[PDB]
């Protein structure tokens, strides 16, 4: 299945923050409505932040996480859970490599904001 | 019920991040085994990342998280999350008021790292 | 914070479940826009199935859900959480007495179905 | 990803519940330490419970869920959440077809019973 997509509410402001756990170097692409609207890098083995940005999800509410190491996009796991039906969370977790871990970028989206 | 407290496994590291939304400053206590081990602070409307740390979970692997606005406790929501039975987010929303977004200080565990 | 509330998307059909896990009678009320829209009564220490229904979230979207005993309301702990940005479940716990194990009645409310 | 693999806590009684949601006729089983150890089968469109059972996770607390339909594998989706620091859910979702919408079979586990 389709894993790291999310829709959002048109026009919300949202967090999302990255933070690496690997030999490789992570590149975080965050993409609205299809087009990279952040990139974050970095490379951590201590969950080191590798970037946070407040973006608009835009008329579509269509938002995007991707996760590439050496140009090669890994392996993504994801869920959205929902707290007291008000407080969202999106959360990406991806792996590049052979020890599935998840943990390699680990990407938090949050809203809404405020 | 009791929110904002976590059995992670012991012994083990763990990031723990804080962002703040509201315009009270946020206070955020991370107790391990029931002894404050971190301690965050901040004031933004935006989301601002006002701590991250690298913990370890200690004998217990009791992680408890707690929230103050100016000495008041907030009221706070959690849950735990793991994806493809490997990667774990402890998630904590916060509040400090009577709009209940819940996000004036919000707060997420993760694990394992490295 | 308010537990056991839910924003279903309006005019949906919806599934309920209630699983029974204590030796007094549970007693579980769904309510739509603040109306019964189901209730169910049975006893279980052993996850017996008290009802399942499918029902019409409606205009508003707003689904409820109750608990108790013998009258008395069982303190609630719920969540949502959605996979692949497409399936939903609506999780609800309740504890009616003092071993705080939150399974007393456990609600599952799925969408989308079909 | 690996979906529908959830590690419970060793010799914990647990329940399993699946639903349907298709015009295929959905099989779903359940292994324990990798021996089936429960199986449901049927037909529904308005998320007929196909089956629920309770089982034991036994000494290897190794629980798996499979989906199949006219003899082939259904794409899974899965995640565990966990409410109050005690309330297990293990939540499956499966696709048959081109739609989709994930909820051809639905598998919810819960955990503790009593
Ligand atoms: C070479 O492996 C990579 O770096 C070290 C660990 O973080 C692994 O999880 C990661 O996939
Ligand atoms: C005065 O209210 C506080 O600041 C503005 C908003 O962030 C509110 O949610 C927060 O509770
Ligand atoms: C009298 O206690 C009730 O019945 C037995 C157990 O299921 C308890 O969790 C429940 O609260
Ligand atoms: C032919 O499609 C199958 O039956 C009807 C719908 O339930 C679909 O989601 C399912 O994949
Ligand atoms: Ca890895
Ligand atoms: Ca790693
Ligand atoms: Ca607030
Ligand atoms: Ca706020
Ligand atoms: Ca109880
Ligand atoms: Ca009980
Ligand atoms: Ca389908
Ligand atoms: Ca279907």
């Amino acid at each position: 299945a389709t894993q790291g997509v999310f829709t959002l509410p048109a026009n919300t402001r949202f967090g999302v923050t990255a933070f690496a756990n690997s030999s490789g170097t992570q590149t975080v692409n965050v993409l609205v409505n299809n087009e990279t609207a952040a990139t974050f890098s970095g490379q951590s083995t201590n969950n080191a932040v590798i970037g946070t940005q407040v973006l608009n999800s835009g008329s579509s509410g269509k938002v995007q996480v991707q996760v590439s190491v050496n140009g090669r996009p890994s392996d993504l796991v994801s869920a959205q859970v929902i707290l007291t039906n008000e407080l969202n969370f999106a959360l990406v977790g991806s792996e590049d490599g052979t020890d599935n871990d998840y943990n390699d970028a680990v990407v938090v989206i949050n809203w809404p904001l405020g």
